[PDB]
């Protein structure tokens, strides 16, 4: 007897559902680039969603975009709206939290890639323009003067997107697992992009964050509390801090329920698939995805808003661990990059599976202390501080890990839930804190890290 699926509130750094607990998301992207966008047929299947659920996943990052949603001059595609919120609907009534991408890549299909309808860009490739396609063409100088007619709000392009993005915004309002929508995946500072290197660019962040906030003042405009993600400008994958929220250089923040909406790419992984560059030279991930954590653990000090990676692994198991273990240490969920629709298999089943698949709390009656997994046994402790909540802690145990099935041992309280079920619900013996281990029966289990 399920859960019913609530809104999400940012209180601090903490995501609160209806029932007062703290939210911990683990997912994957869903996102659609090509037009027609979400047609019968090609979307998340029954069988999709089953596999998420099995694996205990509550959340999907699901792609929109401009041109899907306003895929002529001033037009809102209301067909449109009708699919993705069919989509959205057939989520939430699963127990997904889902969070609306507006997504893009290379700005525009004029060059190859997703996202500004090519009406609202004036800027064109050349036919001598060399283009290298994904990644490398945000180098194109062409691409370059596309971004700056965005942020220069040359010809409008933020105000239709303001629209646009009001219009989904009205569609989803009064839904309650929709997270938010996420206000531009991965911006790039155009033309202005080597004053970002090499310590990041307070000048252009001042421009960018002025943008979001305006495109946030659109959609709260129609939809007063839905929350909204922010990305940091793009330079972040490339190393560059983020100077969001950082007075005097740019305001505080003065709007409710923003969540950062980082990404965490090992850059030497995403060369070897992109280039075909030697894969041992992700000898460096390790130092440099801990670059970006310290960049988030900045953000966190000075903001004091909640986290959700929002893309990050892209098919390569060795580095996910850098990311997964940097998460768990900071209560940190994530949103993997990339589950497609229509398996014929079941994508978790390999190397990569058995690291995204987990045993975690996925709402916590209380104040989230250290967590661990080790994602090779199945050895899982947590520890927490108890508060008043109207439900239970909630623990999803891995359908992966635990093949002669699972002990529980509390700390503190009270186990209330039935041997073997896919979820542990833990209750509060008192105000003390609470330690659950979750592992193999003939397990010594872990021990909560300090
Ligand atoms: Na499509």
């Amino acid at each position: 007897p399920a859960t019913p699926i609530t809104t999400l509130q940012a209180d601090g750094t903490h995501l609160v559902d209806g029932y007062g607990r703290t939210v911990l998301l683990h997912g994957v992207n869903n996102v659609d680039k090509d037009a027609p966008y979400l047609p019968a047929g090609e979307t998340l299947t029954p069988q999709d969603i089953d596999i998420l659920v099995r694996h205990g996943f509550n959340t999907v990052r699901l792609g929109t975009s401009f041109d899907a949603l306003m895929p002529q001059r001033g037009q809102i595609d209301e067909a449109y709206l009708d699919r993705l919120t069919g989509v959205v609907d057939a989520l939430t009534a699963r127990g997904m939290h889902v969070l609306l991408d507006n997504h893009q890549d290379g700005l525009s299909k004029a060059w190859g890639g997703n996202g500004f309808p090519e009406w609202a860009i004036e800027s064109r490739p050349r036919e001598w323009e060399p283009n290298p396609g994904f990644p490398l063409y945000y180098l194109m100088p062409s691409l370059n003067a596309g971004w700056d007619e965005v942020w220069g709000n040359t010809h409008g392009a933020l105000d239709h997107l303001g629209t646009a993005l009001g219009a989904l915004a009205e569609r989803v309002e009064g839904k309650p697992g929709v997270m938010g929508i996420e206000l531009l995946n991965e911006p790039w500072p155009g033309s202005r992009f080597l004053s970002c290197f090499p310590n990041g660019c307070p000048d252009f962040d001042r421009t960018y964050q002025a943008a979001m906030q305006k495109l946030t003042d659109a959609v709260r405009a129609q939809n007063p509390t839905i929350p909204v993600y922010w990305e940091p400008n793009v330079t972040w994958n490339q190393m560059m801090p983020s100077n969001l929220f950082a007075p005097p250089v740019t305001p505080a923040l003065t709007t409710a329920d923003v969540v950062f909406a980082p990404h965490d790419y090992c850059i030497p992984s995403q060369l070897a698939i992109y280039l075909g560059l030697p894969q041992a030279l992700r000898g460096l991930c390790v130092p440099q995805q801990d670059l970006t954590w310290s960049n988030i653990d900045a953000i966190t000090e000075r903001a004091n808003v909640p986290t959700v990676i929002t893309s990050f692994g892209d098919g390569d198991p060795t580095v996910l661990k850098n990311t997964l273990a940097r998460a768990d240490e900071r209560f940190i969920g994530w949103q993997y990059w990339h589950f497609g629709a229509g398996n014929a298999t079941d994508p978790f089943l390999g190397e990569v599976g058995r690291q995204l698949v987990r045993t975690y709390p996925q709402a916590t009656a209380g104040e989230p202390g250290r967590m661990i997994f080790d994602a090779d046994n199945g050895d899982f402790a947590y520890r927490f501080t108890p508060r008043a909540a109207t439900r239970p802690t909630e623990i999803f145990v891995s359908d992966l890990h635990y093949p002669d099935g699972y002990a529980v041992q509390v700390d503190g309280g009270q186990v209330t839930s039935a041997p073997g079920a896919r979820i542990v619900t833990v209750v509060a013996d008192g105000s003390g804190p609470v330690t659950v281990k979750i592992n193999r029966p003939g397990s010594a289990g872990a021990e909560v890290p300090d």
